[PDB]
C-alpha cells in the first residue's frame, strides 16, 4: 500500500556515528526513550505555534500526548503522538541526515568513567538515532497537520548505510515510531519498567504520556 518507495543512504558521517553510539551509549541504552519523548513533545509544541495562525491544524483531536504500547509477541515497542507530523521532505531533511551538531565529540568524551558520562549525557540530547542502540529496525509512520491522509510518509532502517522511505495513506496526524528490540532488549516490553524510566524523565518533559 505504498507509493513512491526510494533507497537512500545514510551521509557517511551520521552512518559512522549511529555505529559508534550503539557502543558508547549502552551502559545508558534507556535515554532513547528521553530522546524519543523529548521529540513528541517538540511535535505538540510545533502543533501548537501552527495552530495559532490556523486553528483547524488540531483536526479535531486537540488532546495532545504519546501513547506507548508493546507487543510482546513481535517484539517491539512503539511510541506514538498526535503532534505536527512530518511531510516527505521533513522527513528526508530530518531523519534522513541528521548530522546533530556536537555529536561526534560528545560520543568520543564517552568512556569507563560512568559518573562523567552520566554528566556528560545529562547535558547533551543525542536525538533520535539512539533508537537504535536498543533496536535493530526503526520504522516510522507520520502525517503532516493540515496534510491530506494519502500524504503520509513511511520511512525504516536497519541502521546500517540506508533507509527507505515510501508515501502512505495515515488517517490520523502524528508520528508513530515502532522499534523492533535487538536480541536481550526485554526490558522495554516490561509497562513498569518503561513507565518508571518515562516518569524520571517526565521531570523534565511537557507532553502527558499514556503506558497502553
Ligand atoms: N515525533 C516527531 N514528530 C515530528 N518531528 C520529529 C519527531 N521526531 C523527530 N522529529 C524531527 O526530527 C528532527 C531531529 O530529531 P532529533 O534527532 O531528536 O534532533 P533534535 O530534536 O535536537 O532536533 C527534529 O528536530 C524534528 O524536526
Ligand atoms: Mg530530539
Amino acid at each position: 500500500h505504498m507509493k513512491g518507495q526510494e533507497t537512500r543512504g545514510f551521509q557517511s558521517e551520521v552512518k559512522q556515528l549511529l555505529h559508534l553510539m550503539i557502543h558508547s551509549l549502552y551502559s545508558n541504552k534507556e535515554i532513547f526513550l528521553r530522546e524519543l519523548i523529548s521529540n513528541a513533545s517538540d511535535a505538540a509544541d510545533k502543533l501548537r505555534f501552527r495552530a495559532l495562525s490556523n486553528p483547524d491544524l488540531y483536526e479535531g483531536d486537540g488532546e495532545l500526548r504519546v501513547r506507548v504500547s508493546f507487543d510482546k509477541d513481535k517484539r517491539t515497542l512503539t511510541i506514538s503522538d498526535n503532534g505536527v507530523g512530518m511531510t516527505r521532505d521533513e522527513v528526508i531533511d530530518h531523519l534522513g541526515t541528521i548530522a546533530k551538531s556536537g555529536t561526534k565529540s560528545f560520543l568520543e568524551s564517552l568512556g569507563s568513567d560512568q559518573a562523567k558520562d552520566s554528566q556528560l549525557i545529562g547535558q547533551f540530547g543525542v536525538g533520535f538515532y539512539s533508537a537504535f542502540i536498543v533496536a535493530d529496525k526503526v520504522t516510522v509512520r507520520t502525517r503532516a497537520a493540515g496534510e491530506k491522509p494519502e500524504n503520509g510518509v513511511f520511512w525504516e532502517s536497519a541502521g546500517e548505510g540506508e533507509y527507505t522511505v515510501a508515501d502512505i495513506t495515515k488517517e490520523d496526524r502524528g508520528t508513530e515510531i515502532t522499534l523492533h528490540l535487538r536480541e536481550g532488549e526485554d526490558e522495554f516490553l516490561d509497562d513498569w519498567r518503561v513507565r518508571s524510566i518515562i516518569s524520571k524523565y517526565s521531570d523534565h518533559i511537557a507532553l502527558p504520556v499514556e503506558i497502553e
